[PDB]
């Protein structure tokens, strides 16, 4: 069993520039199919080279899927809580074809791995639609076996239905997730790739290669297909070969069982159309979010089912109206047990390279944050960014994602955690000391006020402060003064000098079981345009 | 694991040179083989016929052959003689993986085609991909190619590269290697060119810059790929280099593999070291996957050939303090006697190799000769060659005899030899339409009836020709049938050879296996079929 956790996602797809408006839109079956401004994303071209040490003149010559896929890689890795410099040999796998420009796509990954100081593997793969899916497999394998600690996988499709998109996954073994106290969106628990050969006809799928790939996934991943409850499938119900992709899926379940409709099935290229990588990413993020809202979306002008598909016959169901996901409860082989929420998914190359994965959800066994948070103990919460523009950004971000998604009490641990590991330390500084929710979000909401004064609300740049900041550290007396600082916690000073550039562990503050981190907003990436 | 996975076919395409044994001449004789950019299309390494392709071999209309990139069709074609001088057919092997870098240079007024493609052609089931990244992608497709071996992915692999220029020097290139694991390959008698024993690949990093290379990567790969092969890197005794020496940051790169060899000793001017692109130029990911290959031919003819240009090599890599010494003059390759340990021993002929992509990507593999630890050998009158040729038509038969007998000239075959081309030629290619056979029993006779059918003679005996289309519902019925099967079985056994063969022409289907009721004989490399040169292009 591959036991690949999946601890980090971003993506923008059509009429979606973030995973959480992604989400919005397939909950809701929105059509996000849009005319040219096929299924299109906002802002191409849109990206904040100076972040990234660029010149202005390298990100007009860049590709815009290097650009964006960098931004992406960026996105998830501080969605995770972690920053370029706590991984750790790192794998960066990325799917593409198109990088059209004018005068390699190894770049998109290369560019990627140079900015983040990633040592493992980097490489870009290339199997048509697959491509996306492909990458997943080989970064899963380049784990099973330690050539990387951890790895990035994705992939990313800019056009010049077609669909655009751009997508990337963080994975990390499953025992040093749990370990470490990552969150944890799904769990790979098995991948196949093969092709299908010499078939009636070049570009024309061969049923039985689907079927013996998909076998050759589940048996990796030791699951009973009956277990099975969605399958992301590869092809739309009007696309032509779409009949065989069904009857090959239907073979490889009957040699395990003979029953029929049990299973959802559907496909997010009804919804943004079709793109290839970016599909095989968008797929495995549309299971995933599945398994985190517990919620079976639909895939859309399903309706009216075409009359080449006689599902009844098929172990598989078209999900046409948003509905909850219930872990099922089967008999096999006279057993009588509840099972995970488990998906396939399936990507087939127009050329014959097919590939397959298997996703279970996770579950905690056991662990919870007793809301340590207190007076005596409080939350220390701590935003920065390279300006002030991005850093009130990034406060109302904050703000909003507290509200849409429900923070409480007992995240404050967690929240304040992953803001200060999962976040890397910027120009521009701010920072509060806070015991309630509701606290925080009046401070919150105190600083995004125009006020040049606050109460416990510490702001502060590392422009000006160089020398002395720096003098401080290089010192073991002084460095035993800011341990003491924090033993007696004298909370407020340690953050009056840090909004000044003090750099300290934060790992110190609590000398054991560190908290679980959380899917906090990214760094809101200026949005500047360049195309030459 | 030790990752034991044999090279056991070769088949490339580099700056002049149509064919391997040519690379070879050129690389022995030290041929710079920059031209200037020839006339179908300042200075760079090129290859002939970018257009040349057989589309009717591969079942293929001409105008999806003028649509047909370049890249596609030469390795179609390149991966056919890979298997062909392994000594196999596409429906002979098991499931075979695909791996091939290569660089973006499309017209088109993807790539993955280059690698499904074949597979569709060879009914491969295996995994089939375009690897990129810059250079390395041709060493870092080996990679995943091997380690997709050692896992049981697939039973066999086919890695390669290909670059082809429309428009520091370039150099095109095609080239591909099969693969399978040293085991099933001693065991099914195969000829081993080689044994990868380590492989790694990795990045550089932040460097000061981008396109600048790390020197602690190269050398952090360069250690997991000979940790992989278990081998001291004191029996090193060729290392094949990225860069020329003359490249602008090659210093860092021969810094990088002192940092890595001077762990394990600090011997130094002992390793021998060169650089192909010398010869052929940067090719990228073609340049890459033909470093391997000029390799594996030192290997073969044991000798160490020239690294050119090696005057302009900057001052500031003082190769007296680095174990690395510039092979200038062709030399033999001998296997070296080391102490190690306190253990004086004879070592295998073992070498590594590099590939560094502009982006970071790094490549290193590491490879050791073959050594049968098995006596040698049975032809005479009583018990024949059994030679058989076959092509798509007769100008191709024709120039197959004619490539047979050169090669039996320029390889030196001799009558020990007879039993493995004849199984080679029995079961390790593919029956075609126009069908040519004799019985031999010396090498010097199987001359004669080449050098005899070549002439223009119209029928002959003991020199069987035939065809096939023409026989078709009489043929079949042969093989639907058990007692006419038997029939053939009893003809087998007795020997009634030129009947056989009067019907092999013909069509009839029949296993050689049988003629060898056990131990079959090892396979060699002989030349492949002779692709039509036909042109191919756009307006």
């Amino acid at each position: 069993a591959l036991d690949i956790a999946i601890i980090g996602i971003s993506g923008r797809y059509p009429q979606a520039r973030n995973i959480h408006d992604f989400w919005k839109n397939l909950r809701d079956g929105k059509d996000c199919i849009t005319e040219i401004p096929g299924g299109f994303i906002d802002g191409v071209d849109q990206f904040d080279p100076l972040f990234f040490h660029i010149s202005p003149r390298e990100a007009e010559l860049m590709d815009p899927q290097e650009r964006l896929f960098l931004q992406c890689v960026y996105e998830t890795i501080e969605d995770a809580g972690y920053t370029r410099e706590t991984l750790g040999n790192v794998g960066v796998y990325v799917g593409v074809m198109y990088e059209e420009y004018q005068l390699s796509p190894a770049s998109i990954a290369n560019r990627v791995s140079y900015f983040c100081n990633f040592h493992g593997p980097s490489m870009a793969v290339d199997t048509m639609c697959s491509s996306s899916l492909t990458g997943i497999h080989l970064a899963c394998h380049s784990l099973q076996r330690g050539e990387c600690e951890v790895a990035i996988a994705g992939g990313v499709n800019v056009s010049i239905v077609p669909g655009e998109g751009v997508g990337a996954v963080l994975l990390k073994p499953l025992a040093r997730a749990i370990a470490d106290g990552d969150h944890i969106y799904g769990v790979i628990k098995g991948s196949a790739i093969n092709h299908g050969g010499k078939t009636n006809g070049y570009t024309v799928p061969n049923p039985h290669s689907q079927s013996r790939v998909i076998r050759r996934a589940f048996e990796e991943a030791g699951i009973h297909p009956r277990t099975v409850s969605y399958i992301e499938a590869h092809g739309t119900g009007t696309s032509l070969g779409d009949p065989i992709e069904i009857a090959g899926l239907t073979k490889t379940f009957q040699e395990y069982t003979k029953e029929n409709q049990f299973c959802a099935i559907g496909s997010a290229k009804s919804n943004i159309g079709h793109g290839e990588s970016a599909a095989g990413i968008a797929g495995l993020t549309k299971i995933l979010l599945q398994m985190k809202y517990k919620r079976l979306v639909p895939s859309l002008h399903s309706r009216t089912l075409n009359p080449n598909i006689d599902f009844s016959k098929t172990p598989f169901v078209v999900q046409q109206e948003l509905a909850e996901w219930k872990r099922p409860v089967i008999e096999i082989d006279g057993v009588t047990r509840e099972y995970a929420r488990i998906a396939g998914i399936s990507s087939f190359g127009a050329g014959g390279a097919n590939a397959h994965l298997v996703i279970e959800e996770y579950i905690e066994a056991e662990h919870r944050p007793p809301s340590s948070i207190s007076s005596k103990n409080p939350a220390v919460i701590v935003l920065s960014a390279k300006n002030k523009d991005r850093l009130r950004e990034q406060v109302q971000r904050l703000l909003s994602a507290i509200r849409e998604q429900v923070l409480t009490d007992n995240d404050l641990a967690e929240i304040a955690y992953t803001l200060q590991v999962g976040r890397e330390a910027m120009e521009e500084r701010f920072a509060v000391i806070v015991k309630s929710i509701s606290e925080l979000e009046a401070k919150l909401t105190y600083y995004l006020k125009d006020e040049a004064d606050s109460p416990d609300l510490f702001t502060g740049q590392v422009k000006r402060n160089k020398e002395t900041m720096d003098v401080f550290a290089a010192d073991e007396d002084l460095q035993q003064a800011i341990d003491t600082w924090i033993t007696k916690g004298k909370y407020a000073k340690i953050l009056q000098m840090w909004v000044q550039g003090l750099i300290f562990d934060w790992n110190k503050l609590y000398g054991d079981t560190k908290p679980r981190r959380i899917s906090l907003p990214a760094y809101p990436f200026a949005r500047e345009r360049y195309w030459l």
